[PDB]
């Protein structure tokens, strides 16, 4: 586990099946951001933004890989994507909306098996991405 991907293991296992039924249900109301739907580190400044912050493209790759962490973030990603009647915000309440989008970016730059996170930014941001995200991952 060279990327310390436990720690999101862990950090989800309270919480997993209340994320599950608020995503099913369409709004977000637990305290699980950071390691339900991970972003880059360094665009986050809190202790906890930065523990459960990505460090590298490489490690968003080892994330999807991983077979429990990988699987969820599409099950949670295809949750989002089947609400239907409300805006992204009205799920995810600031600043709770920049940083799901700025997970679909660092994701769907990952990988090119990315449908379910370009299918959410195409669905809940007008098909942009997190300029912050998209310039950190420019050079490796």
């Amino acid at each position: 586990d060279p990327f310390d991907l436990k720690r999101f293991v862990y950090a989800q296992a309270p919480v997993y099946r209340s994320v599950v039924e608020e995503l099913r249900a369409g709004r977000k109301r637990g305290h699980w951001m950071w390691f339900v739907f991970p972003q880059l580190r360094g665009l986050g400044s809190s202790p906890l933004a930065v523990r459960y912050g990505i460090s590298s493209l490489e490690e968003a790759q080892a994330y999807l890989q991983h077979d429990l962490l990988g699987p969820r973030l599409h099950e949670c990603t295809g949750l989002v994507n089947q609400v239907q009647g409300r805006s992204i915000e009205e799920i995810f309440g600031p600043p709770d909306d920049l940083k799901l989008c700025s997970s679909m970016t660092l994701f769907a730059r990952a990988t090119d098996a990315n449908q379910d996170f370009v299918a959410l930014l195409a669905k809940y941001y007008g098909g942009g991405e997190d300029r912050r995200t998209v310039a950190l991952l420019a050079v490796t």
